[PDB]
């Protein structure tokens, strides 16, 4: 039989394990050869495999890259002028790769160049919270000041927006191992901790979702006008640059001025965390110098996109993504995911090749650029956005398949949680201690759901990857997972080699997956869940699940605003129609569901079937939430202060944000009553769409 | 049988007379009771001719209302501020209705407030071209000016839009008889030209397709949140009122100043058309005062629905919709088209009667409050736009049936054309001469296209009816199909008693229809495509229609860029990616147009009809055209400087329109070629949607 058994059957751990080693012995930075030779390379296996069409999407798009002659570092200067003090120039390579060339030293891509020298003033992590800390309750300026700000929590991107707007002229970010150093391990290559002179690569952009900086809304063709850079979307106007903790102990060693206001301040280092602004008494006289000399350059990109065409319903996509670029060697980001990747299309390929076909096209993508701001995946969906829209039944991404070897996480549409629920029922826990249990069964007792025991957490997405154009431009339900660390005895943020030169292949095999078994699970619940996609009679998304979240969403939003009862009160503002839209969508998705279980008619299968793929689809308002365009699903959004945390109902909550600080409240309140009526108009007219048709 | 010659052989002309008559004893307008009971009345009918569901929509929208006891006028004022003379407070009305009160005096809808007195300033059309021949040319400032304009060529909202950028402080809108008085016939009531004391009524908005002035983008529901007065988009900032060519020639008759540039200035009064500003040495201490005190008012309307589910396609929608809602009696605009899609309710209510049903489902619409700015049909699209986009096969609109008895007249998207003309030769011409003869042959030899002898003109969409929302803002397939007068032996527009109370169940009964032949012909021709639309297994649209048409325009915009050789040259303007877009949409429309007459599969037919359905859907972009988000289509848009003529590639020819007078060619000519690659994308991504779906 050709069924999802013999699809996962087939799935093999040490197919994996042969092409994340193949994928990892050289860097594979976006827009260099070997990132094309890799796009080539995959572009020949997957015909080999067995797919349809395999093709290359180019796009020629803005990226960033250090001036190889001309070095980036930052400096403690003294009065004279002198030097005294420089950080590093590059990340000493691992064991065995000292000779590789072509690793791009760490650098914040998109920074413009500069050699700004100042006083530096300590902002914590640099998010919305401690720039209101510092500047309402500690009343520290820090205009014209450099900030030095602990990577964690939040997206780089947003520490450098706020930083930005509070007036900073430079950003240093760096590691501290308080967030990048787990207790009882040890530093690569003996183990999985962050060395002292690591250093964590990334992009500090802030798109909102646009793609390539130059050309927001089209796709970076052959003849596309572009932006000039002074228009050009999310670039940052201040020289940013990322440094480890060896170094970063020698800049905050000599601070002075205020000391941290409490305790949530001060990381794991032998130094106070004083706040500055400067230096104490003997070094007052120092300044910190940035010397930023990289440069932004149109350069061309290559996505690969294979197609596997459907039997029943060519015209229905299912589309299995993730990217092939890397800041390095991409032991874990993006090339555990990529074999993944490469070993589903192998399966499928296989049963292919024995007379099967999905019911539904499949397309898989290695998209390019990902780790320059999304912009591979979100170039290719530009152009093809009247397809996706009008066809696209999912997204299932596929970035890094492990992050730790605890438990499963998922984080998805709420149209796919009885689909993530029923298929990790029939796989086995790859767990010790769980050995004839179910994955759902290890899942469950690790990483409960807040609201229902016996149910497993599934999280929002936000952003941060290359599901977002499908999900918050497109409406196309997406999901996503991997293997994850144990939250509650972890308190450092992601893993802590991420973006640093030690993510290698070696890293993987000896530290987090050396039986390839966590890889093998997370391909059969990617896998697993893009044949039931492509291939269930009905689509398997439970509109009811949507209507349950809508609800905790609804109660979450106006228990935040019910913070300020006398504005509520003066200004009429009312939560009853979103209330009042969400019992309506309760309602329609409980009949429809009778329905959808109740009717040998194909029309009335796929009229159904319809109402199925363009339900996530009504959640899309093409107006945009404010000030941003292509952010356009009404129920989520990645957060205005970390866009790799999901919001929901993020216009309302946004209008609600800080409102006690706005000095016009009318207006503020004005402006909460219209996003709860878009919130409202939106969920009724998705409910509507479940309705009977006429 | 049950096919389309049944549907067709049951339209009676003797039933749209009897409707006519019951829809024209009394004034409609938007707003009022009696406009809601006649809504209530068709609501009940339609349900008793037979249809499954027909419902009420109401919206709370913003009109605007002359002060019943503070009446509108216009005076010239002497030096003491006497008022000499004044404007008329009501037309005359005609024999036999003396006595119907209700009638709206003549104003203009959403004028603002204001008594201004000044100088007036003769500007003719007031299209841009006067306003460019007054300022550029004759070197004439409107500044603090009171502008007479007379009505004719464009939207009269496009005037004072014109009149409110040259300065002017307010506006008087007049009939001349050039423009509405034809030649050797008499005035109402015994011919059908406009007497002298007759008046257009109409609104001056400029609302660039957001329906209600008080919530673009969203339905004027009981929740909505409403912007407030200020912001409100569309509003005149001045004063505005018509008046008829009694009145006016008393207003013209002292004019002083300059002499008309040319003949193209003077209409048929007998007065010397003297531009101003100001009056003639005698009367220079006279001045012009505007009294106007209407006001806006938010006011329910309501839309009538009904619904002829479909046997076989009930999730697929043909719309024919119309308003009801007229000035004052409606007898052309809109209750001779009112009846006609009554008349088309009952004949398919006959077959539905009899067993039959259509395959896909058809909505029969009545609007409200078309005339205040298509407010009814944009807040129903606005509530429903995902069904509608999802969903949505087709609208004909059924405004005005007639405006002349000569010939037939068809505006539509080209996927329309091929259809149109099936349809024309399988039709009678009701043309004495051509008895015995289709109404192609008719239509063929009176209206012959410009491009090939043997076809008929059919002409673009532009906009002001309420086709607007559904073709340019999402999309959908549009229409429209009247009779109409001879083109070149009439120089008047549209017809003499347009917007006024002469329009009559007896103008239309006396002077234009007697026998309700050129309506029964009408109500075949819109009936006929719903039919067609509503019932062929494979959508009768014909993708090599749009080729032909998109290579025309393609030529049509480079001629206009190619006037300014130097700058092609000079800033490197190409139109290859726009004719090599429209190349490719050629060949791949042609193989698609291979494909669909060469596949027993419902899912190929159903694809391939989605195909042929999201075809028009394809041309839209989500961004809008520049400043006017509520036009997404980008090869069609209302012309900018006449919202009644549709203008191609609007993008690319706005960006041209004037540009030698730009102060930054650099940045002028960038921004012709930012929409030469909007519009190349678009073509090339529609052309996309005909291919191979996998
Ligand atoms: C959830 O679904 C329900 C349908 O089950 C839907 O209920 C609808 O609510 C609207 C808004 O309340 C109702 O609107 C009323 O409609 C009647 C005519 O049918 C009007 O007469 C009412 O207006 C009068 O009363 C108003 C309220 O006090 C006054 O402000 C106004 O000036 C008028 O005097 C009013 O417009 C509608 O009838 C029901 N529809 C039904 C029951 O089918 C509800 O709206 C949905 N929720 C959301 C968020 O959409
Ligand atoms: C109409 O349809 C045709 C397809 O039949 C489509 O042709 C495509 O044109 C693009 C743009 O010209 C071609 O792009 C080239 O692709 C190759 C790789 O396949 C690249 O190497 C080329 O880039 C090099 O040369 C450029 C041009 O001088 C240089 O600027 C550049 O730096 C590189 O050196 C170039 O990107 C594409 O191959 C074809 N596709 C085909 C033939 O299938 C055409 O684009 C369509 N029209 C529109 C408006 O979309
Ligand atoms: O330009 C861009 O937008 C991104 C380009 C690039 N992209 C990436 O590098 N993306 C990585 C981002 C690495 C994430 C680092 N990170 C994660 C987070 C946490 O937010 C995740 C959302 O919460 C869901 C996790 N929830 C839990 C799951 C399990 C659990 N449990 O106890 O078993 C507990 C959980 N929980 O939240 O307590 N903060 N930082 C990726 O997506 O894999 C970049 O970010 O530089
Ligand atoms: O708020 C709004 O947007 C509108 C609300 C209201 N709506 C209307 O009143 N709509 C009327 C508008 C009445 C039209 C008056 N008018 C028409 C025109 C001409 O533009 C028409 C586009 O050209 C197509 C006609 N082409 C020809 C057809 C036949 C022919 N022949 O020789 O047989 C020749 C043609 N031709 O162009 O030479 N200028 N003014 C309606 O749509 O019926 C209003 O305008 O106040
Ligand atoms: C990764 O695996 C690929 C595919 O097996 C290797 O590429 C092949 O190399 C052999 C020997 O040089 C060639 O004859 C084939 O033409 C290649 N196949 C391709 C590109 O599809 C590649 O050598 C491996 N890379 C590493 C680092 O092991
Ligand atoms: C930090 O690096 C800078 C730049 O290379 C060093 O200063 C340079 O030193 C060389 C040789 O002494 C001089 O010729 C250049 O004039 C210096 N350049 C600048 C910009 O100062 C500095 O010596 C280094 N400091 C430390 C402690 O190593
Ligand atoms: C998840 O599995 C459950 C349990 O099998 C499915 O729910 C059943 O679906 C069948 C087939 O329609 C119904 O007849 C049963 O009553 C359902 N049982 C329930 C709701 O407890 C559910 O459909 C699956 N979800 C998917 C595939 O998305
Ligand atoms: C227009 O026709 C309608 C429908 O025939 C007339 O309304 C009917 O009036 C009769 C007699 O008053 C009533 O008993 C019916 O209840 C009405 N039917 C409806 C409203 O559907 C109406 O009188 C006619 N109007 C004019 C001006 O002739
Ligand atoms: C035009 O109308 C105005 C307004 O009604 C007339 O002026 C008014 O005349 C009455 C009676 O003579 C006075 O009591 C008011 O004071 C006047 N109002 C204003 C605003 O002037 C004027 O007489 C009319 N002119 C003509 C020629 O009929
Ligand atoms: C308009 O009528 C023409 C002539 O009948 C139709 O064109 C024919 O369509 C049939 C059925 O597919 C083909 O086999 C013929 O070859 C066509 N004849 C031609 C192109 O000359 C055309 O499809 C009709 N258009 C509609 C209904 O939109
Ligand atoms: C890199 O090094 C120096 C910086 O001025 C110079 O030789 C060259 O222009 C630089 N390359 C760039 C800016 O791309
Ligand atoms: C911070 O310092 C700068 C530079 O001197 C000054 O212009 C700015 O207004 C100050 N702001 C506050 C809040 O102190
Ligand atoms: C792998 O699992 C073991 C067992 O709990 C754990 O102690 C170790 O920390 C894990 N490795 C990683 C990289 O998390
Ligand atoms: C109409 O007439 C006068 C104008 O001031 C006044 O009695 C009443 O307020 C007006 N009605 C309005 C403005 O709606
Ligand atoms: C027109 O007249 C006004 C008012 O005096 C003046 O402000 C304006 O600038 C003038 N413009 C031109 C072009 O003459
Ligand atoms: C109706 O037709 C006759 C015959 O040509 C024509 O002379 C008359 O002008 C027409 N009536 C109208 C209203 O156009
Ligand atoms: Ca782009
Ligand atoms: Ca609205
Ligand atoms: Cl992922
Ligand atoms: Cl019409
Ligand atoms: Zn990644
Ligand atoms: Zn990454
Ligand atoms: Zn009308
Ligand atoms: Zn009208």
């Amino acid at each position: 039989k050709h069924n999802m058994k013999a699809f996962l059957d087939e799935l093999k751990a040490e197919n994996i394990k042969k092409f994340l080693y193949n994928f990892t012995q050289i860097p594979h930075l976006a827009g260099t050869e070997q990132n094309f030779q890799l796009a080539k390379q995959i572009q020949s296996q997957w015909k080999e495999f067995g797919l349809d069409s395999v093709e290359l999407a180019h796009y020629d798009v803005l990226l960033s890259y250090p001036n190889k002659t001309h070095p980036n570092y930052i400096s403690i200067i003294n009065e004279d002028g002198n030097e005294i003090f420089n950080t590093s120039l590059f990340e000493p390579p691992p064991p065995g790769y000292e000779n590789v060339s072509d690793i791009v030293p760490p650098f914040s891509a998109f920074s413009p160049q500069g050699m700004p020298e100042g006083d530096l003033v300590y902002v914590n992590y640099a998010r919305t919270e401690d720039f209101f800390k510092l500047e309402r309750d500690m009343k520290i300026n820090c205009s014209g000041k450099i900030v030095i700000a602990r990577y964690g929590k939040v997206f780089r991107g947003n520490k450098v927006k706020n930083a930005q707007l509070a007036g900073a002229k430079g950003v240093i970010l760096y590691s501290d191992p308080a967030d990048y150093f787990a207790p009882g391990v040890k530093s690569y290559p003996d183990g999985w901790n962050l060395p002292g002179g690591g250093v964590q690569r990334g992009n500090i952009l802030n798109l909102n979702g646009a793609g390539d900086p130059l050309t927001p809304g089209y796709p970076a063709n052959e003849y596309a006008y572009r932006r000039g850079i002074a228009e050009a979307v999310g670039l940052p106007s201040i020289p940013v640059h990322p440094i480890g903790y060896y170094d970063a102990q020698k800049l905050l060693e000599k601070m002075g001025g205020s000391a941290p206001p409490d305790s949530s301040w001060r990381g794991s280092l032998k130094v106070p965390y004083n706040v500055g602004p400067g230096f104490t008494g003997n070094f007052s006289t120092q300044k910190v110098k940035m010397h930023i000399h990289s440069t932004n350059e149109v350069t061309r990109i290559y996505n690969v996109i294979g197609t596997l065409r459907g039997a029943v319903e060519p015209d229905r996509y299912v589309i299995l993504g993730g990217h092939r670029d890397s800041w390095v060697f991409g032991g874990i980001d993006p090339q555990s995911g990529a074999a993944v990747v490469h070993e589903i299309v192998r399966s499928f390929g296989t049963l292919k090749k024995e007379g099967w076909r999905p019911r539904r096209t499949i397309l898989f993508a290695s998209w390019d650029a990902e780790e320059f701001g999304l912009l591979g995946s979100t170039e290719w969906a530009e152009e093809n956005s009247r397809l996706l829209q009008e066809r696209g039944v999912a997204y299932i991404n596929a970035d890094s398949s492990i992050e730790g070897n605890y438990t499963l996480r998922v984080d998805c549409t709420p149209l796919m949680y009885s689909l993530v629920h029923n298929l990790t029922k029939e796989l086995k826990s790859p767990d010790e201690g769980f050995e004839g249990k179910s994955l759902y069964e290890s899942w469950t007792k690790k990483s409960p759901s807040p609201e229902f025991s016996g149910m497993p957490r599934i999280s929002k997405l936000g952003s941060g990857n290359d599901f977002e154009v499908f999900f918050q431009r497109l409406g196309i339900a997406s999901g996503r997972a991997r293997y994850t660390k144990n939250w509650e005895t972890n308190k450092f943020s992601g893993y802590p080699l991420y973006h640093s030169v030690y993510e290698t292949y070696e890293l993987v095999e000896k530290f987090y997956d050396p039986m390839f078994k966590y890889h093998l699970t997370v391909a059969q619940v990617r896998g697993g869940m893009v044949f039931e996609l492509a291939n269930s009679i009905v689509l398997p998304f439970d509109c009811r699940d949507y209507a349950v979240v809508l609800r905790k969403y609804a109660d979450k939003i106006y228990s935040i605003s019910m913070k300020h009862p006398q504005e509520m009160k003066t200004y009429s503002v009312s939560f009853d129609s979103l209330f009042s839209a969400v019992k309506n969508f309760t309602e329609i998705a409980s009949k429809f569901s009778e329905r959808l279980q109740d009717f040998s008619n194909p029309i009335v299968l796929r009229m159904m079937n319809d109402q199925l793929m363009f339900l996530e689809r009504a959640f899309i308002d093409p107006l945009g939430l404010p000030d941003r365009p292509f952010y356009r699903h009404v129920i989520y959004a990645p957060s205005s202060h970390n866009k790799y945390a999901g919001e929901s109902f993020p216009g309302i909550y946004d209008a609600l944000f800080d409102i006690e600080s706005k000095v016009d409240p009318s207006k503020a309140w004005g402006e909460v009553k219209r996003q709860i009526y878009v919130a409202a108009f939106t969920v009724q007219a998705a409910a509507e769409t479940l309705s009977e048709v006429a």
